[PDB]
C-alpha cells in the first residue's frame, strides 16, 4: 500500500488499463456516482475506501453478482488485448 496515487504520468491511453476484479468495480462504480452528484465536493479515497472495502466484504454473494459478471468479463476483454498488443 502506502502509494497515494491514483494512476501514473507515464502512460499511454493506448495500452489496455490492468485487470479489475469484481471488487474494483463496486469501489469505481461508487465513486463515479458520488461525482454525479457532488461533482464540486472532495472525496478523500482513503476515509471513502474504508466505507467501500467494508461494504464489498458484508455483502452477499448474490449483490456481488452484479460486480461478479463485469469482473469475469473484464478478465477475457484484457487477456485477448493483451493478445493483440503484446
Amino acid at each position: 500500500g502506502s502509494s497515494g496515487s491514483s494512476g501514473m504520468a507515464k502512460g499511454d491511453p493506448k495500452k489496455p488499463k490492468g485487470k479489475m476484479s469484481a471488487y474494483a468495480f463496486f469501489v469505481q462504480t461508487c465513486r463515479e456516482e458520488h461525482k454525479k452528484k457532488n461533482p464540486e465536493v472532495p472525496v478523500n479515497f482513503a476515509e471513502f475506501s474504508k466505507k467501500c472495502s467494508e461494504r464489498w466484504k458484508t455483502m452477499s454473494g448474490k449483490e456481488k453478482s452484479k460486480f461478479d459478471e463485469m469482473a469475469k468479463a473484464d478478465k477475457v476483454r484484457y487477456d485477448r488485448e493483451m493478445k493483440d498488443y503484446g
